[PDB]
């Protein structure tokens, strides 16, 4: 079997007309030389540009800029010179920030943002703000974002949120685009370069995440739960790479029913696996006017579903009055929950991954529920470490240690909502004897690691100091 082919114009069509072309410093008064905020300048430039029926280009010239919460607009095409450094402007209000928002609070049509030459840098290393994404996308169509390195500091926040937004009683999200030639350094395990929530006809290409997951197809979030709208469809990716992370490519549908995805050329070095699949699952949320306790919400649920059909309900945020519970993964329970609440576990349609190469290493991101898969090849749990509380205060959520497999697949969960990640020409390099090529639901495991008394990771290892950057 052969992969499906395509051309860049299938996703993104560049402008044929242009009314204006400006320079961020010369025309708008950005200062590339001090540490002042350049947000106003950038936005004034963007605004002036979208004013014109055919828009135009704005050049961001060499220098160091500070931007935050900028609002993109239709028919603006930003070009960024290769010695630019972009930094998040400081904001101490403790909320979730992004450098750039595309179709989040408006509607955006023909838009691009491109590094020239060898690419530029977004730098988070000196930021005091932990809550940062580079781009958040909503209602945007026909776009290209392209060319740069993100120097992260394990912030909370996939860097690029291919996300939904809410306008006039429905959800909206991005249709045709390309996101390509981006490297991320020093990402947090539970995050990475791309996270997708709602997406039609998007090409993801030449993307690399150091840590976490490069292409996270984990389709979750409030608005989609509530509106029963969103998810991803007809996604193409090529050249997805992981280093010192969980996975290059990950499928995790949650509650959303997703479309088709095709991936070619997946590589990883020193990651959990090159490809990862999770089963879908259902959470039932208690009503927002009823006052509930954990035990009362479990009871409402076991009442309609059965003894044993609810998992341990957790708290909705702070408050303590609103509750959510996972339906147990048993066809029976899942069946009644379908009949009774009209909702089921999520899945993906046709999924094909071509050319997967996983190179063994010693510094993968590892989840605690994966450690027992070392039983066959690493029966003394060598080279696995626990991060200190200063490094990560919820000890046991993340470990650093040897690669486990080419492909991890937890999808066999359930009967009716199972989905099929087809993989082709899968290779491993330098895995030890008795190790796993695929890990699934049936794979034999057995505790060999000290979960909470094993030795702790050096600062050097946690902070990836051995990696001297050369994007310079
Ligand atoms: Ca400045
Ligand atoms: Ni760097």
């Amino acid at each position: 079997v052969s992969p499906k082919t395509y051309k860049d114009a299938d996703f993104y069509v560049a402008p044929t007309q242009q009314d204006v072309n400006y320079d961020l410093v010369d025309d708008f008064g950005a200062n590339g030389n001090d540490t002042s905020d350049d947000s106003n300048a950038l936005q004034r430039a963007i605004n002036a540009i979208s004013r014109k029926p055919n828009g135009g280009t704005l050049l961001i010239p060499n220098g160091t800029y500070h931007f935050l919460g900028i609002q993109m607009k239709s028919n603006v095409h930003i070009r960024v010179e290769s010695d630019v450094i972009i930094k998040p402007t400081w904001n101490g209000d403790g909320k979730n920030h992004r450098l750039f928002e595309v179709g989040v609070n408006n509607i955006v049509r023909n838009f691009s943002f491109q590094g020239l030459g060898n690419g530029f840098l977004v730098d988070f290393k000196d930021s005091r703000d932990k809550n940062l994404a580079v781009f958040k996308l909503g209602d945007v169509r026909n776009y290209k974002i392209s060319n740069f390195t993100i120097d992260d500091n394990k912030t909370i926040f996939a860097s690029i949120l291919v996300d939904v937004t809410e306008r006039n009683g429905r959800l909206h999200w991005s249709r045709n685009g390309i996101i390509e030639r981006i490297k991320q350094n020093n990402a947090l395990f539970g995050y990475g370069l791309i996270q997708t929530y709602g997406a039609d006809n998007i090409l993801f290409r030449n993307l690399h995440s150091e840590g976490g997951i490069a292409l996270r197809m984990e389709t979750d979030n409030l608005l989609m739960k509530n509106y029963k709208q969103g998810g991803i469809r007809n996604i193409f990716a090529d050249n997805i790479r992981c280093s010192k992370g969980l996975a290059a490519v990950m499928f995790g549908p949650h509650f959303m029913k997703n479309g088709d995805v095709q991936v070619t050329n997946v590589s990883s070095v020193s990651c959990g696996s090159a490809v990862r699949s999770d089963s879908g699952f259902v959470e039932l949320f208690s009503p927002t006017d009823e006052v509930h306790t954990r035990q009362s919400w479990k009871q409402a649920v076991e009442s309609k579903l059965g003894r044993g059909c609810a998992q341990t309900p957790y708290a909705r945020g702070n408050g303590g009055t609103r509750w959510a519970a996972r339906v147990t993964q048993k066809d029976a329970c899942l069946d009644k929950a379908k009949l009774e609440y009209g909702i089921e576990p999520g899945s993906f349609g046709t999924v094909k991954v071509f050319d997967v190469t996983a190179r063994f290493g010693y510094n993968a991101d590892l989840k605690q529920d994966q450690l027992d898969y070392f039983s066959t090849s690493n029966p003394m749990c060598k080279r696995v470490c626990l991060p200190t509380k200063e490094q990560w205060s919820k000890q046991g959520q993340i470990y650093i240690g040897p690669s486990l497999a080419a492909v991890i697949d937890t999808t066999p969960e359930t009967s009716k909502y199972d989905y099929d990640v087809k993989t082709f020409n899968v290779k491993r390099i330098n895995f030890p004897v008795n190790s796993h090529k695929t890990i699934d639901t049936n794979t034999e495991s057995s505790r060999v690691c000290n979960y909470y008394g094993m030795s702790e990771c050096s600062s050097s290892r946690w902070e990836r100091l051995e990696h001297h950057h050369h994007h310079h």
